[PDB]
Parts: C-alpha cells; structure tokens; sequence
C-alpha cells in the first residue's frame, strides 16, 4: 500500500521502544554516527579509536579481544592499560597464562610499579577476585588473561562433567556485568584461539577481531607487522567497522605510522608520490621517515593528532 510520511513516524516510534526497554543502542543504521560519551579510554590508534566509533573503548562494560597468537591482543589492550594510567587511572591484570612481558609494557607505557597484577588458583577464583576489585569502585580497568586459561575449580580437583567454564563464565559475567556499569569499570578479556565464550559473546558490549596481516620490514629484517582489527560487535557505535595498524617489534603501536595513514585518508597529508608533505611543509619521504619526522617532531605530530579528532569526533 501507498504510504512513506506517517511509515517513518511508525519506525521512528517503534526504534523508540525498543531503546526505551533494551538500552540505548538495541538497534542501529550502520550509517548512523550518533553517541559521544565523556569518558572513553583510547586505544593508541586512531584509526582503532574511530572504528570504535566513540574515539576509544568504552567505559563501564565487558570488551573482547579474540584472535589467535601473536595477532597483537595483548598489545592493544596493553596501550588501553597505559591511556588508563596517564588520565590518572588504575588499572588491574588478572594473569592465568603467566606470559606478561613488564619490559615490553613499560615501552608501551605501563606503570607497571602501579600495576595490580594477581595470577590466581583457578578459574572461579580469578572471576571472583576480579568481581571483587571491581565493586571497590577504584579500579578503571580490569584485563584478563586468556578466557581459555580459566579452568573451573572441579576440573582442577580431578573430580570431573560438561561445560564447566561455560557455566563458570555465565554465572560469572551475570553478576560482573551489572557491578561494572554501577562502577565505570571497563573489562578487557583476552580470547587465545585454537572456552566459555559462547556467553561472552553476548554479554560483551565490543567485541574485536585481531589478525595480524603482513609482516612488515623496511629492506631490513622487520621491525614489525600490520595489524587489522574488525569490530564485530558495538552496542556503542555502528558495528562492522574495521581499522589497520603497526605494531613494531618492542615498541607497540605506532601512533605517528596511524597518524600518517588516518593524515591521507582525510586530506590533511598529501603524498606527491614518494614525499609525505603536510600544509606546505614536508614530513619526509618514505612513510617510514614521516614516521620517524612525527615521533622527533611531537608538536607537530598533536597538530595533526586535533585536526583528525575535529574533522570527525
Ligand atoms: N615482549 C615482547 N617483545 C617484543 N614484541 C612483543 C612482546 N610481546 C608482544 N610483542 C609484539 O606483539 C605481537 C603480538 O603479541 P601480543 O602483543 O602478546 O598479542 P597476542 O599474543 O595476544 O596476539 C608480537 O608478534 C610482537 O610484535
């Protein structure tokens, strides 16, 4: 029938509905842009950070990091622990793979003198102590290691059963979900492939694919590899989105490297072939010079940084 005024009256009232009973952000346009919080904790990569849509992670909610090994997990939610820091935040590492690297978080930028770790006895324990540092209202985010690494209690006693972790981590995430949003807490779990992350898989409000691409060099051996990130889910922003990164060997994620990629992408840096050059000026030739250009030059490298942040949100 003949209708499209008072149609999208109908659609308009009934999306109200559903957002009046399921949260803010129950159903979406992926063309949609709205939503901007105050508090969002920057990934390191703002490139990651639009893609987010909200500028950085989001804050009083359960996030998941999934991808197989050495994608570069653990790094992006190392940088997400260093931002917490530097905004004057404390953050928490519950480790059940004893993997944690210090050296390479301090490079990063993690205080790690600060850093609460704990590498508890079994998989209800670790849960239970992160339910804990939560309710305190004092921690700002809490990562934990390996959601595999988890292993029920009974498994662990060899009184085993079916679907331990699973039942573990629902009962679990039950209660951390709603100590989080009362808190602002925001919980990263780390997901190794090849678990219990069929509940995770809901409850999570972000949820990350991480794979790494290539391996890139510089006519040298490598002094890293490219990383592409797909947020698959985002109760925030519009799902779907994807972003690319470097991440450098020691070193984490190149800010500078994204501020030149995100620099082209949106017309602030040009490239007449081979020459990165920036309002008249030129940066360098090669990405790799207009990297190592931006990282000696930081007044720069925040000017670019504001005009990006500005250019979309
Ligand atoms: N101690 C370290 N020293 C140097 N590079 C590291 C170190 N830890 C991690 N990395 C870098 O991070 C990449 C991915 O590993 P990691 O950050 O631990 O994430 P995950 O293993 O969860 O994917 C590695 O290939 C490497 O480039």
């Amino acid at each position: 029938m003949t209708q499209t005024p008072d149609r999208e009256k109908a659609l308009e009232l009934a999306v109200a509905q559903i957002e009046k009973s399921y949260g803010k952000g129950s159903v979406m346009r992926l063309g949609d842009e709205a939503r901007q919080p105050i508090s969002v904790i920057p990934t390191g990569s703002i490139a990651l950070d639009v893609a987010l849509g909200i500028g950085g992670l989001p804050r009083g909610r359960v996030i998941e990091i999934y991808g197989p090994e050495s994608s570069g997990k653990t790094t992006v939610a190392l940088h997400a622990v260093a931002n917490a820091q530097a905004a004057g935040g404390v953050a928490a590492f519950i480790d059940a793979e004893h993997a944690l690297d210090p050296d390479y978080a301090k490079k990063l930028g993690v205080d790690t003198d600060s850093l609460l770790v704990s590498q508890p006895d079994t998989g209800e324990q670790a849960l239970e102590i992160a339910d804990m540092l939560i309710r305190s209202g004092a921690l700002d985010i809490v990562v934990i290691d390996s959601v595999a690494a988890l292993v029920p209690r009974a498994e662990l006693e060899g009184e085993m059963h079916v679907g331990l972790q699973a039942r573990l981590m629902s009962q679990a995430l039950r209660k951390m979900t709603g100590a989080l949003n009362n808190s602002g807490t925001t919980a990263i779990f780390i997901n190794q492939l090849r678990t219990g992350g069929k509940a995770l898989k809901f409850y999570a409000s972000v949820r990350m694919d991480v794979r790494r691409v290539e391996t890139l060099k510089d006519g040298t051996n490598a002094v890293g590899n490219r990383t592409r990130v797909k947020v698959v889910k985002n109760k925030c922003l519009a799902p779907f989105k994807q972003a690319e990164f470097d991440i450098l060997y020691g070193k984490g994620i190149s800010r500078e490297g994204s501020l030149i990629d995100m620099g082209v992408d949106q017309g602030l840096i040009r490239k007449s072939g081979a020459w990165f050059t920036y309002e008249g000026e030129q940066l360098g030739q090669g990405k790799e010079n207009a990297r190592n250009f931006l990282v000696e030059n930081a007044d720069v490298a925040d000017e670019i940084e504001k005009k990006i942040k500005e250019k979309l949100g």
